[PDB]
RNA sequence: AGAUC
């Protein structure tokens, strides 16, 4: 647990912290009001907005500068504690900037496995063994270890099942024979989509949750009666749920490299050892209610080193200056999850601001920013977005895709590049859609 | 799938 002399510099401290073991509400404090007695100038790391805001809560009446609109608070100007989300650290590290010496890294959730928050930790663990400055690191499950059962409050029944995938009609009665209430985890919004149909026709109260609708359905999770939660890996982290049952698919849904060439969106992936536990870990949560239960379909990943996330890790941090042209290294039990050599993405000065440019103003995904950057395209020049293979033609409703250009053409888009990223559902392709129209 | 400004 923690102790005040983990604050050092040169100290990179992982606090394995067990889902409901108190992290934000008991730990997280602690180590903030010490950092503040000492006057130690520190970054508190949320991985999600929704997080940001459960830790103000935690942290309420501390002394904290809240760097994310998900908090409004009256800061005095005297807070000697920054809180940001992990994209946004990285994504201030990009750019040419002043980022503080911060002088203690707290990070919340660190087996997140987001590009922005790997290129952090890798960042963050750089320059604490440069002797700079100290860090904490707090998750269920470190990065390099791999137990998909951590400890819970209360004892938790393991069961490994056939789980349904697709709707049913019969053959998976001890489903719907549950009079309890189960938070069920699936791989995508479809997927979801489809077994909560299937719930419904049954006669069951399904809640729906996903990023698109988190904001408006998690608070009925709260507020309402329900039978059944299906929901995407976004209640892996910032969620929780009063229910005995989860189950899991142990699957996922996450962006991988194809032949170096192009990024697509394949099903079906296991997940990993660390997001199994998230899932499992919202159960069992209360000592009073022995007896939850946790029903999984599957294994985890042996390795997630097929993501597209670890290259894209590489990418940012290739581009983040510490000192003297050096390059931080990934966090070392992450770092043999990509077999690049160190500077193989550094991008010269002018590639480099339009790669920055391109991910902050285009919102566009990492690995695709790095290609059009590396290119030697500047940022404005929309010309690589219909001039592809015809096999990179984005499609809406199984017809071409079109867009008015910035030179008023309707051209059917076809990248030069395929991410399926900027196009895996309608707000997706709406945003591609007004970049290739030149329109941010 | 998820994620930030």
């Amino acid at each position: 647990c923690f102790e005040p002399s983990m604050l050092k510099k040169k100290q990179l401290t992982v606090l394995d912290l067990h889902p409901g073991a108190g992290k934000t509400r008991r730990v997280l404090p602690e180590i903030v009001r010490e950092a503040i007695k000492t006057r130690l100038r520190t970054v508190i790391l949320a991985p999600t907005r929704v997080v940001a805001a459960e830790m103000e809560e935690a942290l309420r009446g501390l002394p904290v500068r809240y760097m994310t609109t998900a908090v409004n608070v009256t800061h005095s100007g005297t807070e000697i504690v920054d809180l940001m989300c992990h994209a946004t650290f990285t994504s201030r590290l990009l750019q040419p900037i002043r980022v503080p010496n911060y002088n203690l890294y707290i990070m919340d959730e660190a087996h997140f496995t987001d590009p922005s928050s790997i290129a952090a930790r890798g960042y963050i663990s750089t320059r604490v063994e440069m002797g700079e400055a100290a860090a904490i690191f707090m998750t269920a499950t470190p990065p390099g270890t791999r137990d998909a059962f951590p400890d819970s409050n209360s004892p938790i029944m393991d069961t490994e099942v056939e789980v349904p995938e697709r709707a049913w009609s019969s053959g998976f009665d001890w489903v719907t024979d549950h009079s309890g209430k189960t938070v069920w985890f699936v791989p995508s919004v479809r997927n979801g989509n489809e077994i909560a149909a299937c719930l419904t026709k049954a006669g069951k109260r399904v809640i729906q949750l996903s990023r698109k609708t988190f904001e408006t359905e998690f608070q009925k999770t709260k507020h309402q009666e329900w039978d059944f939660v299906v929901t995407t890996d976004i209640s892996e982290m910032g969620a929780n749920f009063k229910a005995d049952r989860v189950i899991d698919s142990r699957r996922c849904l996450k962006p991988v490299i194809l032949d170096g060439e192009r990024v697509i969106l394949a099903g079906p992936m296991p997940v990993t050892h660390a997001s199994a536990a998230q899932r499992r870990g919202r159960i069992g949560r209360n000592p009073n209610k022995p007896g939850d239960e946790y029903l999984y379909g599957g294994g985890c990943a042996e390795t997630d080193e097929d993501h597209a996330h670890w290259l894209e890790a590489r990418m940012l941090l290739d581009n983040i200056y510490l000192q003297d042209g050096l390059i931080a290294s990934l966090y070392r039990p992450e770092a043999d999850k990509v077999a690049a050599i160190e500077g193989e993405f550094k991008l010269r000065t002018e590639q480099r601001k339009t790669f920055v440019e391109l991910m902050k103003r285009g919102d566009l995904p990492v690995w695709l920013a790095y290609q059009v950057a590396s290119a030697g395209i500047t940022y404005t020049d929309r010309r690589w977005c219909f001039d592809g293979t015809t096999n990179n033609t984005i499609m809406e409703d199984s017809v071409p895709a079109e867009v008015w250009t910035r030179h008023g053409e309707k051209r059917v888009l076809k990248p030069r590049w395929m991410d399926a990223r900027v196009c895996s559902d309608h707000a997706a392709l709406k945003s591609f859609k007004e970049f290739a129209a030149g329109k941010r």
